[PDB]
């Protein structure tokens, strides 16, 4: 299985681009930022609005806890080449702690709104345009040969006033190579592909087009998360009972992969739920033929199937949206 767009992209750049292991880092000047509060937190990191003291500026100080440098260095490598492109969060500086050596990573300030408070209150036509907003970000990264491995809304800030989004937390992102097979414990559960939770190895940027399916089933159906699985197993397994076994089917015989006896027998058989069954009178007003057909377009089991991002951002769902812009 390969990529069906980009897939030469780390293939034709130099070797400078794509090593990340190579890098070796420009630290700047801890004392130019302060924390002034928390805003977040995950595994990995700890969050927090700063000032930049020279230019009484804001910015995001993500504090980083303890992991293997390779990774640090895989998240700043893709920061610093993703850095310009549409909607990508800004890496401004790299500093640390000189006595524990704890690095933090210093980003533009977007002043968001949680999608927990944020998401009820957007009308179709909001749905539409951050949607298509995520997708030119996704289009880049995967142009620039990254996925991000973790789509989401906990990691798309939306400072709904100026009406901006941006793509954050690259931590999981890698870059895409012909043929290679990648660690599948990656994303959040609710948003892991198909091909993660059967362990296709060998994927692609056309991940991120099923965990942006999911944000958004969850945005226009009103039910978050969309597949609510309690452990990996239970993932797949709601998945199937939406989209159906028989499907299933052809896409573990496609790529020649079967399932764990007890994987298998917990998955069991199920008939394809259409997509007109989750609509409901909270969220009729959302729920459109070309919310659906789009809907149907990301959310299929062969990764190979589903819409690119370019192509997302043509379907006819956002025809509105791209006449504001043009
Ligand atoms: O502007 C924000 C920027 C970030 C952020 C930026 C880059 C990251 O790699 C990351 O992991 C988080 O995270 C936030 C998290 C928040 O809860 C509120 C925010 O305004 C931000």
């Amino acid at each position: 299985s390969k990529a069906r767009v980009y897939a030469d992209v780390n293939v034709l750049r130099p070797k400078e681009y794509w090593d990340y292991e190579a890098l070796t880092v420009q630290w700047g000047e801890q004392d130019d930022y302060e924390v002034v509060r928390k805003v977040g937190r995950g595994k990995y990191s700890e969050v927090f609005e700063g000032i930049n003291v020279n230019n009484n500026e804001k910015c995001i100080i993500k504090i980083l806890k303890p992991v293997k440098k390779k990774k640090i260095k895989r998240e700043i490598k893709i920061l610093q080449n993703l850095c310009g492109g549409p909607n990508i969060v800004k890496l401004l500086d790299i500093v640390r702690d000189q006595h524990s050596k704890t690095p933090s990573l210093i980003f533009e300030y977007v002043n968001n709104t949680d999608f927990k408070v944020l998401y009820p209150t957007l009308t179709d036509y909001d749905i539409r345009y951050y949607i298509y907003e995520l997708l030119k970000a996704l289009d880049y990264c995967h142009s620039q040969g990254i996925m991000h491995r973790d789509v989401k809304p906990h990691n798309v800030m939306i400072d709904h006033e100026l009406r901006k989004l941006r793509l954050i937390d690259w931590g999981l992102a890698e870059f895409y190579h012909p043929g290679k097979e990648y660690n599948v414990r990656v994303a959040s559960r609710y948003f892991k592909g198909p091909e993660l939770l059967v362990d296709l190895q060998d994927y692609d940027y056309s991940l991120d087009m099923w965990s942006l399916g999911c944000m958004f089933a969850g945005m226009i159906f009103r039910k978050e998360p969309f597949f609510y699985g309690h452990d990996n197993h239970d993932q797949l397994v709601k998945i199937a009972k939406v989209l159906g076994t028989d499907g299933l089917n052809v896409y573990l015989n496609k790529y020649r992969i079967e399932l764990d006896p007890q994987l298998e027998a917990l998955v069991g058989r199920h008939s394809r739920k259409p997509w007109l069954k989750f609509m409901n009178a909270d969220n009729q007003h959302l729920v459109s033929p070309e919310a659906i057909d789009f809907l149907d377009k990301l959310l299929r089991y062969d990764h190979q199937e589903r819409l690119t991002a370019l192509e997302a951002m043509t379907h006819p769902y956002f025809q509105q949206v791209r006449a504001a812009e043009n």
